[PDB]
């Protein structure tokens, strides 16, 4: 997240870090005690057996006893198209069930088909790059963003920060976009580099996938 702010610790208890060999590479969202959702492109070319699903995290540079770590048992896909980055969503079934507590909680999802228009105010978040040269965040970042339809496909939810250069960045893919308390996006791609101030950030449109999500988390 470029131009955001540190989240209060455990403000977003559905927020997940996906890690390989102890390094964060993508976000995810806890959607049931034994399932997370992320971007399909995050796991498309990764050793899934090596992915660690880290719940309850805030500062990835510190030892945190609030954390719960799981492996991926199974993946569920829904027509990911890597050339066009369409249907950029995956569900990862965990090898066990999270202990739900103040710091680890399931997210709330919108109704199937709900489409956000221009001007909805959302919060993006993640542990991705902080900007040019500064690397992956240590502390979870959040960012106020606004939904836009200009320079967005109908197959995405897009957002833009007005009046300054800010937005999501590499390592934020898979992270939730929260709008009126509900997870309406999964971070998918940028254009023109991160935080261009021109192209909106593109998210997988969670509401288009809710019946499918519901069918899996049973
Ligand atoms: C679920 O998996 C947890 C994490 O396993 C660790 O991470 C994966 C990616 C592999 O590297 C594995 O060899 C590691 O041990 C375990 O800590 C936990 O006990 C498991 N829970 C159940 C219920 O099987």
């Amino acid at each position: 997240i470029v131009g955001g702010r540190r989240a209060r610790p455990h403000a977003w208890p559905f927020m997940v870090s996906l890690q390989l060999r102890g390094g964060h590479f993508c976000g995810a969202t806890l959607i049931a005690p034994n399932f997370v959702m992320s971007a399909a492109h995050c796991v498309a070319n990764v050793n899934v057996r090596a992915v660690r699903v880290v719940l309850g995290a805030h500062n990835l540079s510190r030892r945190e006893p609030t954390r719960q770590v799981f492996a991926v048992q199974r993946i569920f896909e829904n027509g990911y198209d890597p050339v066009n980055l369409l249907n950029d969503i995956v569900i990862l079934q965990l090898n066990g069930s999270a202990t739900i507590n103040a710091n680890v909680q399931v997210a709330q999802l919108p109704a199937q088909g709900r489409r956000l228009g221009n001007g909805v105010q959302c919060l993006a978040m993640g542990w991705g790059l902080l900007g040019r040269n500064r690397g992956i965040a240590s502390v979870l970042q959040e960012l106020n963003v606004t939904v836009v339809t200009s320079l967005c496909r109908r197959s995405n939810v897009c957002t833009l920060v007005r009046g300054r250069q800010a937005g999501v960045c590499f390592g934020d893919s898979g992270s939730p976009l929260v709008c009126n308390g509900l997870i309406h996006g999964i971070a998918s791609f940028v254009r023109g580099g991160c935080a261009s101030g021109l192209y909106p950030d593109a998210f997988a449109p969670v509401a288009q996938f809710v019946n499918w999500i519901d069918s899996i988390i049973q």
